DNA sequence: GCATTAACATGCC
DNA sequence: GGCATGTTAATGC
DNA sequence: GCATTAACATGCC
DNA sequence: GGCATGTTAATGC
């Protein structure tokens, strides 16, 4: 039914996968350990029981970014070889599900269901990062930052009297590495929208006071004002 | 085995699933034809058996941008609704395959290893944008022009004396699109590359006249020289 | 560091 | 011959 | 239009 | 208390 992220944070969850864990292999990870090592080559499926992964991609010069963070019930599609060096850390205590292409079988010859959960799960990657190549192709880092809290307002917010709240925490570092743009600019841009009273991002909490001049200023072509 | 891709053209093909058209439904489109409509909503895979289609995202504001060309043998993965309007246009006269969750399961229940494969595709998908936010991300736009070049040459460059080839009609236009460059932009750079004797993007072919000093200069901060 | 604009020139079922 | 692709330099976001 | 740099200030298992 | 996150303005890519 919907194949939808705005943020690379806990991708199309499959809660049912739990069913299954005993077809694979269980394997936890300390908190700051390495799940996925710089340079190593995983074939497997990895399935995230309990805890949180931050996973990353490292050029060949060295520079390293963030792809997407993943929670509870998540789900690690790297089963082949992709030609891409992944670093992937467990930011908590986090216990894994490792699943082989054998062991996949086992499960859809048991559920044939989760063959389609797992579609999900990938469709839902790529409508999320296709959109962002095309978004990062058609909008300036400012207003890319302003398109965020939209949308997120817009799926998400929940009508408080007078704003919305949007229950999530955020930092501004993480809004610059999932926007692509320099956390000095997302200060910034913060500030003005702060001062000018359209929107408080605060630790636990997005607060939008205005949401129709919030739109209307992610309709510009830059909002470094 | 190999999950790649440097261009979004012909992701991972699919030849065995010409095995299994029958199991799905056959649609022949017109040279210019919508295979998928602006605010359609699509639930199946598309399956390409022969021709060309373009695909791209159209945003709120009517923004439109490429997101990929699909080839024989390609494979549309929309089984499910993403949030993303999409437009899919026939470049040539094609025939597709449209295959519905039900009739899907009809295939795995014939031949198990159509699921992986799938999966193979969709992997690729993701790495390759995914990827390619992260470079959007780490390098300037006429670095990634070069990088791309570097990149199509390790990987598909034949040695012929000299220089290398790369067998490949791809327009200036093209490469703007796929780098997320401004078409003026990649004028003036192979203008440079081609002055310098680095390389010479011709009609049919590239030719990489300088590999090391392509090399070099894509390990640069700019290359608007 | 490059997008944009503009005015112009060459390519092409 | 008409519309799509490519060219070059200047201006400032 | 914003990344970068820099010098400084506040937050935090 | 130490290292990570956030702040503000100036400079020019
Ligand atoms: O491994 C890669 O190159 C990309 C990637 C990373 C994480 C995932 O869950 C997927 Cl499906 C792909
Ligand atoms: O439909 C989308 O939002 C993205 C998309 C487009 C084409 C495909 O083949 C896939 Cl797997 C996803």
């Amino acid at each position: 039914d919907f194949c939808g992220a705005i943020i690379p944070d806990n991708f199309f969850p499959i809660e049912k996968l739990r069913n299954y864990t005993q077809m694979g292999l269980i394997r936890d990870f300390a908190k700051g350990s390495a799940v996925i090592m710089p340079g190593e080559e995983i074939t497997s499926m990895i399935f995230l029981v309990e805890g949180k992964i931050k996973l990353d991609i490292i050029f060949e010069d060295g520079s390293e970014k963030l792809l997407y963070y993943a929670g509870g019930n998540s789900l690690i599609g790297k089963l082949y070889p992709t030609g891409n060096n992944i670093y992937a850390t467990a930011m908590e205590p986090t216990r894994t599900c490792w699943f082989s292409e054998k062991s996949l079988r086992t499960v859809f010859r048991t559920d044939e269901d989760m063959i389609f959960e797992i579609f999900k799960n990938y469709l839902t990657k790529v409508a999320y990062y296709a959109r962002q190549v095309a978004e990062m192709n058609t909008y300036n880092p400012t207003i890319r930052i302003l398109r965020l809290f939209y949308e997120l307002c817009s799926s998400q917010g929940k009508r408080v009297g007078d704003t919305y709240e949007i229950t999530m925490p955020l930092s501004q570092k993480s809004i610059g590495e999932i926007t692509g743009v320099h956390h000095v600019t997302v200060s910034r841009v913060l500030a003005s929208l702060k001062r000018e009273n359209i929107l408080d991002k605060k630790k636990n909490k997005i607060i939008v006071y205005n949401l129709g001049e919030l739109k209307h200023l992610s309709e510009q072509t830059s909002y470094y004002s």
